[PDB]
């Protein structure tokens, strides 16, 4: 309400064109090579040869003023793992204005006056390409400014930095905003931005979380990178407690096998998700949807099913197995639900076959004619006290163009 009312620029894909739907009619010129609406309706990709977007504002409503800028961004590995500084959004016409820069795993917002003097807010999104970092992951950015002279930086609704801006003087805002990288770049160096908005007020933490919660699309399951999960797409599924292990069948019992090369992310047996009630090929998976899992193992497709008999040693614990006969079988139907978290894109997996179970990974003796131990994904009953266990969190890693190897 009050939030939407203060929007003076809102870049959205309407026809098959990126336009300003704030009502203020800014002119938006998109380069011919720029790809729009590839992951999210209102996203655009900056990868192509010097491709860019120019926004010429047609108003004069808007440093010592109240304003906010928000958008989501996803930066590829090759671009984050570079020592060069890249300007991606620029308002600086002459010497004053603002700009967003990328450099060595850090994202930086700069506000400078005519004398080349500047102040900034910085955030290390890529620890060191760490699993816990945001390299090639969608994350929400928000920058606010107030007449008090403070500019703040929020990431996924969390305040990261605050800065007093009295050191600077003459800072006039340009009527032009240019998206794009001017520096020469390589093939796999790319980034995506979605839902770029500018507000004529300083959004409060409450306001920001409302924007964040509304644009993350809570009912759409997410893959590891933050893209919406899709049917008929291959995924490497990993458990949050064993990020260095991939799912694999031993003696028709799925177990978590350690990666041969700990740096190679795409390791294992790809799993494709199928919809029980057929829809459209690669359509989005919503929470509560019934799904079936197919694993590609040695060039053959198998359906993952829950074992009917419990493993000896809550109450019941069942191992997962593979079945060559594909089709709709209750024992192979699962349900997925996103986990609420600002640090990860994970989900929990449930089965309501004969008893309500939730998938978890832990140490067990899954076999019948053996006492061998193994880290194994299991479907367990009475999981009420397990809802917060990280051992119940699963990540779906897809082959993403922003992470090549």
């Amino acid at each position: 309400n009050s939030i939407n009312d203060s929007k003076i620029l809102s870049l959205q894909n309407k026809k098959n064109a990126l336009v300003d739907t704030s009502g203020y009619n800014a002119e938006v010129r998109v380069g011919d090579n720029v790809q729009l609406n590839t992951i999210y309706t209102n996203d655009f990709k900056l990868s192509s040869s010097g491709d860019k977007i120019i926004v010429n504002l047609n108003n004069n409503i808007l440093i010592y003023e109240n304003s906010s800028v928000s958008f989501w961004i996803k930066i590829s590995k090759d671009l984050t793992n570079s020592h060069n500084e890249y300007t991606i959004i620029n308002s600086i016409e002459q010497n004053s204005g603002w700009k967003l820069c990328i450099r060595n795993g850090n994202i930086e917002w700069i506000l400078q006056d005519v004398n080349r003097k500047y102040k900034s807010l910085i955030f290390d999104y890529s620890e060191s390409l760490s699993h816990t970092g945001y390299t090639n992951k969608w994350f929400f950015v928000t920058i606010t400014n107030n007449i008090m002279g403070y500019m703040k930086l929020y990431i996924n609704g969390e305040l990261k930095q605050s800065q007093k801006i009295e050191d600077l003087d003459e800072v006039k805002l340009d009527k032009t905003i240019v998206f794009g990288i001017d520096e020469n770049i390589d093939e796999n160096q790319m980034l995506w931005i979605r839902d770029f908005n500018i507000f004529s007020k300083e959004l409060s933490n409450e306001d920001i979380n409302i924007v964040y919660e509304g644009q993350i699309l809570r009912n759409v399951i997410k893959d590891y990178w933050g893209n919406p999960l899709k049917f008929d797409t291959e995924y490497y599924i990993i458990n949050d407690n064993y990020i260095d292990r991939y799912i694999a069948p031993e003696s028709n019992v799925l177990v978590l096998v350690q990666y041969p090369d700990r740096s190679k992310l795409y390791t294992g047996n790809p799993i494709t998700i199928k919809s029980v009630s057929d829809k459209n090929p690669y359509s989005r998976i919503l929470n509560g949807d019934n799904i079936i899992l197919h694993m590609l193992y040695n060039s053959r497709k198998y359906m993952i099913i829950r074992d009917t008999d419990t493993i000896y040693a809550q109450n019941c614990v069942y191992a997962l197995k593979l079945q060559s006969n594909l089709g709709n079988y209750g024992i192979g139907i699962f349900s997925i639900k996103n986990i609420v978290s600002k640090n990860k894109y994970c989900s929990q997996i449930f089965s309501s076959f004969r008893e309500n179970t939730m998938l978890l990974a832990d140490i067990y003796k899954p076999w019948r004619f053996s006492f061998k131990n193994a880290y194994t994904p299991v479907a367990v009953t009475n999981y009420e006290t397990k809802l917060l266990s990280t051992s119940s969190f699963w990540k779906f890693i897809s082959r993403d163009p922003g992470w090549v190897e």
